[PDB]
């Protein structure tokens, strides 16, 4: 059963609600975003309209094999009709296809659903500028202020930097990035750059990626693994073990990698700056833990609420267990208080 904080009330919608079977009085079946945790549940066998970005809906039809008829791809920053309510998609900064939902309800509320989004001061000249907003649905993921990470920018410089380093030093290392979905591609497109080099991946990730309208996309990957230095590997094969076998089927290319793990923050971002972070290495491998976020740190969150200002907050992560729930109430009454609204 669909718990509430999926459902928009007055009307027929809901929100990245694809697990919990036929939900009653659903009409269309938003989703935000092609992250697994939210997809849950959809497949070819769907036959009620999913309303989404233009991306969305490209991994939807070419992944999951959703019947066409069922796909609505809406542009972003353009007023829709929706069953008789007025929406409006807005880029969530999370991974690519990602979106927030402006819904403008039949009685005046307006409400915001970020889905998954990193929060940025862009955000506060797009169409939210506009008018005031009853309702958020908020991505609570690192709402306590022991999340810290750097700007994307600064993680990439490191990245591009280590790497290009690395390889001058000794032209007979491969660099591995890891993935496990959607997501991050700056990572391994930047060092693929700095290199020269195309990326090569799976037929399977190749795939995927030809689904998300990156410009250029045709001269910076490959499915040919001996035509390049920069190859992707599951997140699951980062590892000693994984990257032995690996280097073992290069044909004796190379003698040494070095490693890529984007996580999201751990707590070695309590103590280390990106400048100073080191890798973990055996032999000639060597695995670095890059800290890239694709969710708001929380001053990024507190400086976007603040802003927009919500009448109410209904955070949607972190929501199955009561000490998470004090503790993010805890901080929204001190936001509220701190800038007076
Ligand atoms: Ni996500």
């Amino acid at each position: 059963t669909c718990p509430f904080y999926k459902k928009i009330p007055g009307t027929g919608f809901t929100v990245d609600a694809f697990q919990y079977g036929v939900v009653e009085g659903c009409t269309a079946y938003f989703l935000t975003h092609f992250h697994s945790d939210h997809y849950a549940g959809l497949s070819k066998h769907f036959t009620f309209p999913v309303y989404c970005s233009e991306i969305t809906g490209n991994l939807l039809k070419n992944k999951l094999h959703v019947q066409e008829q069922y796909i609505h791809p809406l542009p972003l920053d353009t007023e829709c009709i929706v069953n008789g309510v007025k929406v409006v998609l807005l880029d969530a900064n999370h991974c690519p296809g990602a979106v927030m939902i402006l819904f403008y309800l039949p009685n005046g509320t307006v409400i915001l659903h970020t889905g998954d989004f990193r929060a940025d001061p862009s955000m506060e000249r797009s169409l939210l500028a506009d008018q005031k907003v009853h309702m958020l649905y908020l991505d609570t993921t690192y709402c306590s202020p022991e999340y810290t990470f750097p700007s994307q920018q600064e993680v990439i410089r490191f990245a591009i930097n280590t790497a290009f380093e690395a390889v001058t030093l000794n032209p007979h290392a491969l660099v591995v990035c890891g993935t496990y979905s959607i997501g991050k591609e700056k990572v391994f497109l930047a060092i693929a750059d700095v290199l020269g080099s195309k990326v090569g991946m799976s037929q399977e990730k190749y795939k995927t990626l030809q689904c998300l309208n990156i410009p250029e996309i045709n001269s910076l990957i490959t499915t040919d693994m001996c035509s390049s230095l920069v190859h992707l590997l599951p997140m699951m094969q980062i590892n000693f073990k994984g990257l032995q076998s690996h280097l073992k089927k290069c044909g004796g290319k190379y003698n040494q990698i070095l490693a890529f793990r984007p996580t999201g923050w751990t707590h070695s971002n309590k103590f280390t700056r990106i400048a100073d972070v080191i890798p973990q290495t055996k032999g000639n491998i060597s695995i670095y833990g890059i800290p890239y976020s694709e969710h708001s740190s929380y001053l990024e969150m507190k400086r976007f609420v603040q802003w927009l200002k919500p009448q109410k907050i209904i955070p949607t992560v972190n929501v199955g267990t009561w000490k998470s729930r004090s503790t993010m109430e805890k901080y929204f009454r001190e936001w509220k208080l701190e800038a007076g609204y």
